[PDB]
């Protein structure tokens, strides 16, 4: 229907025009010169020392590090296998092609860049022999490419993608070498776009769906399109405390020592050289300067500024940017209350361990259905109607505290006598899905022995 | 009988003027350029600089983000047995639809929209498998509206929906590209609209009943609409603390250093160029410079502002956003003291784990009154009377206290000869309705083992 | 009662939390005052005497 060489022209259109405003969030993450960085007091040369603030690294790292899944529930048609057999089970089908792909890499990778830029997508393809290598050939493709790399235009009312592009720059040419337009019937793409356009390769796909899906840092659902985590309140104080920091740092250099005068004698009965304006002081600590001293001379100095000024101002912006972000205070070196306590620990990361389990439902969203198409595409029937059902698992963003839990479950436990079963022990305890169906074989061989 | 094409133009002008108020409340949860928010001091040309602030951010978000739904609990059939488990109970049914539909993700998000706007929408509908192609077909559609898409008129006298329209954009002009209405029997959309709309696609329902149900965030009785959480105390506090800090930047900028004078000299004396009016002083540290008498000349500062008279102002607002807000001291960095204790925690958050359990109960009378009407789209019956005796089961809202509740429950329990039956243990140790569902298979599987 | 002490407390902010600069004695055409607009352009940067 629709004309596919026009409409990979008007989504190249489209792609660009995002990229206009990508590059002011970047800005802040990269902390490249903004126009609001600058500190006005700064004399017109000195303002090539700018002074880049790190509060959107820090804050988007401090969230992106904390994230990391570890498997699949997929709740079973009830039976001798509830989640799990240990193999052959879809928790197992999944996880071997999560491990084959590598996406424990990428994934932790395309969170960041959902962070920044506000959205991601995961690209699902079969791999083709003919051209790409190093994977296992039975297993699907999955790609994660981010917003910079690859478009996708959304149905408003169904909230499903209709189609979308991915444009390839030749690096440093600043040109499209290659681009890929996903449709709903079917991948196609124009293997060159320098020199020569060359023609499409075509490749159809059984699925009704588009073989894209957006990861999106959706915070609210009046945000129909994913938006950045850099929020605009958090820039505000990133460029408020640039501003403060490069004043102090041309104060230090101009201001932070008295400027000293005499008012006294002419420049000639001060014996200064009158071609040059000058005379070589030669002061060695301890000498004492003696002058003539007409007409009821005098000497006076114009104070220092007083750069703590400056830091009661860098303070108080720090404890507005913990504020904002919901960082630990520590992480800020806001103020010197270092938790040393197993629960204070707890409490000064409790905002920032909360937050980090909302964006790992919001992702794991995403991270589903990305399983749904895979697994669409490689079986080739409907799904299972259990895979509607899949929830994703993710690691505890909470800092380990092992000994503290260590204690609490055996006490729970008390060998075998206690409040518990033993695998809810490991669950607690925190061992990840693969470490509990491996230590369930140390147990066989434990109890064997006996 | 009432004109359909009629309340479709009638509540899309209702609709449409509403969005003004909403635009209101949105500006303060991002940090649009509020009016109020400008610091008067700072000069016209500087004025562009902003300062943005983040308490109406960091109280809708520590509200919403610490609320979860765990399951349904529905009370006992005929003999009131303790739970009819694993037959495919009314709890487990309920819950099913609730996970296949990914509501655990649209709630979280659809109560930040509740908070931000005060109102939020649960629709109820059949599945269309001609229409959207990644559902289980047997299971209704529930999925959330935020007051920026839907709207609906409610009875004062029932406080049921009389009827609600849905619109929305597809297109950067935001024209509408469609619209909904729902009726007590039938809805309806027009698959064009605003000018050139397109014929009825019709469709009647069983119920009596709207099929939408609004999120509300009341307070009061009376206030039956729901309000912002955003409060006018701590919108005039954000305001006033945005104030200040563009004073206190703009101070920065212009007076934290001390302006240095001369008084009594003649400028062509000290040289000034006169076209420039300017002389180039040699800046290096330890230069004395000298002056002629001229009319029996001085020299004189003006002081630099003591930029930590605002930051001393600003200590006081954290303090009022705290209080106004109840979040726990350290949120708003208001604190160089922090929670040494599990009692200090559970102390320090005493006021936000309370107005959780609030909002808990609030939303909570929404989500029955969906799933009531979700059993009679989708099982069609008259409904079974326990269900309007139905309870929502949330997390409990608290940092968790894993140590602390650990040996105190086993020391209850104290192998079951204790003062508990073993699964009230499981319940006060936090384990939702799923994994207690589960853990009855691993303590099966222990009790083999001897 | 305590929202009077912050109403007058934040607009003390605006108005008054400020040092507030004189001269006596200086003309104002020997200080350039453009007589027509009341003002001269200060260059504020840094340490200019």
């Amino acid at each position: 229907s629709i004309d596919p060489e026009k409409l990979r022209d008007q989504l190249l259109d489209a792609f660009e025009n995002k990229q206009n405003e990508l590059k002011s969030s970047k800005a802040y993450y990269d902390a490249e010169r903004r126009p609001d960085a600058i500190g006005l007091a700064v004399p017109l040369d000195m303002r090539k020392y700018l002074a880049h603030v790190g509060y959107p690294r820090t804050y988007v790292d401090a969230i992106a590090e904390r994230q990391e899944l570890e498997g699949f529930r997929i709740p079973s048609a009830n039976g001798e296998e509830p989640e799990s057999g240990g193999e052959n089970d879809p928790a197992s089908e999944l996880w071997d092609w999560w491990q084959a792909n590598n996406l424990d890499i990428e994934a932790t990778l395309g969170h960041t860049d959902a962070l920044i830029y506000g959205t991601a997508y995961i690209t699902i393809s079969m791999p083709d022999p003919e051209v790409d290598f190093d994977v296992d050939p039975e297993v699907p493709l999955i790609r994660v490419e981010p917003p910079t790399a690859l478009y996708a235009e959304v149905d408003p009312r169904t909230r499903k993608v209709l189609y979308a592009i991915r444009a390839i720059y030749g690096a440093d040419g600043n040109e499209i070498v290659s681009a890929t337009l996903y449709l709903p019937d079917t991948t196609m793409t124009w293997l060159r776009a320098e020199g020569e356009w060359e023609a499409p390769t075509s490749t159809p796909h059984g699925l009704e769906m588009v073989p894209v899906i957006p990861i999106s840092n959706r915070t609210r659902l009046s945000d129909l399109y994913g938006t950045s985590e850099i929020s605009p309140e958090l820039r505000s104080v990133t460029d408020a405390a640039a501003q403060i920091l490069m004043n102090m740092q041309g104060t230090a250099n101009l201001m932070a020592i008295p400027q000293r005068l005499i008012f006294g004698a002419k420049p000639e009965e001060l014996g200064i050289n009158a071609e040059t304006g000058q005379r070589m002081f030669d002061a060695y600590m301890a000498r004492i300067l003696a002058f003539e001293g007409g007409e009821g001379a005098h000497a006076e100095q114009f104070s220092a500024a007083e750069l703590r000024n400056f830091v009661d101002a860098l303070d108080a912006l720090d404890r507005k940017a913990a504020s904002y972000s919901g960082l630990p205070p520590q992480y800020l070196s806001s103020s010197s209350d270092n938790p040393a306590s197993a629960e204070a620990i707890k409490a000064a990361e409790s905002r920032l361990v909360k937050k980090v389990e909302r964006k790992n439902k919001i992702f794991g969203g995403a991270w589903e259905q990305a399983m749904r198409l895979a697994y669409k595409m490689v079986k080739g029937g409907d799904i299972p109607t259990e895979y509607y059902r899949m929830e994703t698992v993710w690691r505890d963003p909470s800092t380990p505290t092992y000994a503290a839990k260590a204690d609490a479950a055996a006490k729970l436990f008390a060998n075998g006598a206690g409040l518990i079963p033993r695998e809810r022990g490991w669950v607690d305890m925190g061992y990840t899905i693969v470490e509990r169906e491996q230590m369930r074989q140390w147990l066989e061989q434990d109890q064997k022995q006996g």
